[PDB]
Parts: C-alpha cells; structure tokens; sequence
C-alpha cells in the first residue's frame, strides 16, 4: 500500500474516508460522516491516507492547536485487518515526518483507551508518553489520557 | 452588566465580538476574525455575552470535546477595564451552570499563561487544577498548561 497526502480534491477518496469513519464508530460519525470529512480536509490540517489498490485502508490527520509547533493527532482510523497494527505504525510515522516539515516539535493526543489493540499500547509502543489526564471526562471516573511525543532532535 | 446566552442572530453582537478579538489578539485573529465568531457560533457549542448599555463588553465560549460530560472552556475575552477580572469571574460562573444543564461534568482549558493577572492565577482562583502540561506545545520548554473543574457535586 502508499501512504502519503490526502487528495483532498478527490470525491472518491473523501466518500470513502466518510464511509471508513461511519463504518468504524456508526453512533460516533453516522450522521456527521460527510461533515466530518469536510473538517479533516481543512487546509490547515494535516490529512494522510493509506491507500491500498485505489482503496483507502487508512486516515490519520493533525491539527495545528499551538502555533505551528504543537499539534494534535486526530483522528486515526483504519480498516479491519490482519495488518491494522502496521497500517496505523505507517500512518503515524508518516504524520510525524508531515508535522515536523511543518516547524512542528510536538504531537499531543486524547484517548480514553476504549475499543468502540488498546489504544494505550499502541501510542506508548511509538515512543507518546501520558502528559496529562482529565477525570470524569467521558463520565464520572470515566478519564481521558492525553499523550504527547516530540517529533523532531534537540536543537 | 448582563450575562446571559449570546444571540446568534443578532449579527451587530457578533460583529462586536469580532472587534473585541481582533483588538485583543491582532496578529492571533486580525484576519480570521470572522470566520472565529463563525465557528463559536457553531449550534453544538455554549456562547455566553457579558453586555453592557448594548455594548458586548465580554465573551465566553465552551466546546464539547468528550460526549456532552467534558467540555473545553474556548475562548474567554473580555474587554479592556478595571473590573475586567470580575467580568470574567461572572463569564466562568455562567459558563458553568450553562455546561451543567446540558449534562457536562468536567470544563477543562489549555493556557500558556501569557499576557497577549497571568490566566493560571485567574483560573486557580476559580476552582481549576493542572491536569496536564504538554511541553514544547508553543514551542521548545514553552509549555501549555491544561487546567480543568469538575462542575458539579458527586451523585
């Protein structure tokens, strides 16, 4: 498969990152599916896909929260697969290398580490570390990690 | 002063709370001033105006990011005077019964703590801990400090 920037004038690959994301979290994107896609296709954001025989597998974008030198990771999604694990690997490394060509030096995250691979494992796995957390975020004692990496050497 | 849910459809409000970001954050909202109001007025979000003699004298706004339990206190403006800090002071309380009627639990928010009385002072005053610090955010060990309140007592 190739990952690389997001053709975000292409219908078809948009129709199906909508299907992607209303397929993966129904009561989450079902309806805002289409709306969503638009968000994510926002020219400040970041928007890598991982396509597969003119299939998109993969999303993964970023959004320029503080400046251009800290960035959110949002969202991930990716099919399902035997290669899920992989395809999220090269998604993510990819994105690094896109936010640092940016003047970004920080990926930051949120995650309640539910399966709606635990999320956790997986970021911790590719060197994101906790630097914060939220109680009752989802609910009450229901949390919501927060997890950053810097991207780049120091200077 | 009234404090009260901001009018959406009342286009000079909004024209002012445009004046009211571009004079307080120029090189941070001079040019998308606009398209910001545009966004805050985004139906899913909480918008509350501080008004006097029809004149909006501050604004505050809160996002939900975490179903509708955790919300994100964004933005808090409020115009230049000598009761600025209790104008702000009434913009958090209302924001947060507001957050409460619509089943929010926790308001959390991101500072730098600069001046563009430091934000981290006004917001601990206010009930809000550090539940996280993201360094680098805005740049090498310039951190953003994550702050957050849970609004309502334990069922």
């Amino acid at each position: 498969m190739i990952i690389s920037e997001f053709d975000r004038n292409n219908p078809v690959l948009k129709d199906q990152l909508s299907d992607l994301l209303r397929l993966t979290w129904p009561e989450e994107y079902g309806d805002s599916s289409a709306e969503e896609v638009e968000e994510m296709m926002n020219p400040e954001r970041i928007a890598v896909a991982a396509v597969d025989q003119d299939e998109l597998v993969g999303f993964i974008g970023a959004i320029p929260q503080y400046g251009i030198t800290g960035w959110e990771l949002h969202p991930l999604v990716v099919e399902s697969s035997r290669r899920k694990n992989q395809i999220g690997t090269r998604l993510v490394n990819y994105l690094e290398k896109e936010v640092a060509s940016r003047g970004g030096i920080t990926i930051y995250l949120g995650t309640d580490d539910l399966d709606h691979e635990h999320p956790y494992e997986f970021y911790e796995k590719l060197g994101y570390k906790i630097v914060g957390v939220l109680p009752n975020a989802n609910g009450w004692d229901k949390p919501d990690i927060w997890m950053a990496k810097t991207i780049i050497p120091r200077p």
